[PDB]
């Protein structure tokens, strides 16, 4: 009930201009969710907007600490035809300094009939952004983060994570997902700078006392108020992706 209470933010995000006085995070650049030859149509609450690579999503209009959901289609022009490559649901979790996007795919183009769709489900974490914390401007001390872990058909996992800025080390946990084996250790890993000199943590996921995949957490906010990113976990023969985001209380 509370999770489903997203106000009128979906229609508003699709139809309103960026207003930097709106509640932060005010916008997210869409880069991973739509590639340069593609277009992404998001629809909800009676509205629709077309996005291309590099376009801004107006997260300022969306509810904080909730997953906002949009129906999407992904299209491309190929050989004189407008082809739908994917259709599904675009899920975005909004915080004060950060946002993370996951895509639940429902249909893809038929590989043998490109202008028709077939059912084929998958789930991936795509865009991740906000006010990145500069690695050279990290806060002092330590911090604990609480928030959401969301995977395919399961938005009710929890994230708990601890960073010691002085030791430049982080570790944490994914809890409460319905699939037991998704509730991985986010094993201790080094806090370091990425290519853009942003503070990030790249670590292993573990379950059953073995490595099962990797996780990526980026720090956001001038005091690293928040973290957001993704985790992968291999369960049987399949790799599962999990969106994760949290904030200091
Ligand atoms: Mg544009
Ligand atoms: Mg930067």
């Amino acid at each position: 009930r509370v999770a489903a209470d997203i106000g009128a933010g979906l229609a508003d995000a699709l139809t309103a201009p960026l207003d930097h006085k709106d509640k932060s995070l005010q916008s997210l650049t869409l880069d991973q969710s739509v590639r340069k030859n593609e277009k992404l149509k998001l629809a909800a609450q009676g509205a629709e907007k077309t996005y291309g690579n590099g376009d801004s999503l107006n997260t300022g209009k969306l509810k904080n600490d909730k997953v906002s959901r949009f129906d999407f289609i992904r299209q491309i022009e190929v050989d004189g035809q407008l082809i739908t490559l994917e259709s599904g649901e675009f899920q975005i979790y909004k915080q004060d300094h950060s946002a993370v996007v996951a895509l639940q795919i429902e249909k893809i183009n038929n590989p043998d009939k490109i202008d028709s769709l077939i059912n084929q489900r998958s789930f991936r974490v795509s865009d991740l952004g906000g006010e990145h914390t500069a690695f050279n401007q990290l806060p002092s001390g330590k911090a604990e983060y609480h928030g959401k872990a969301f995977s395919s058909d399961d938005p009710n996992g929890r994230l708990h994570y601890s960073i010691d800025f002085t030791k430049k080390q982080g570790y944490g946990r994914i809890e409460h997902l319905k699939t037991p084996e998704q509730n991985v250790e986010l094993a201790s890993a080094e806090l370091k700078a990425d290519e853009k000199s942003h503070a990030v943590i790249l670590g292993d996921t573990r379950y059953g006392g073995e490595e099962k995949g990797t996780y990526h957490l980026a720090l956001f906010g001038d005091r690293a108020q928040e973290i957001a990113g993704s985790a992968t976990v291999k369960i049987r023969e399949k790799v599962h992706e999990i969106g994760i985001a949290g904030k200091q209380l």
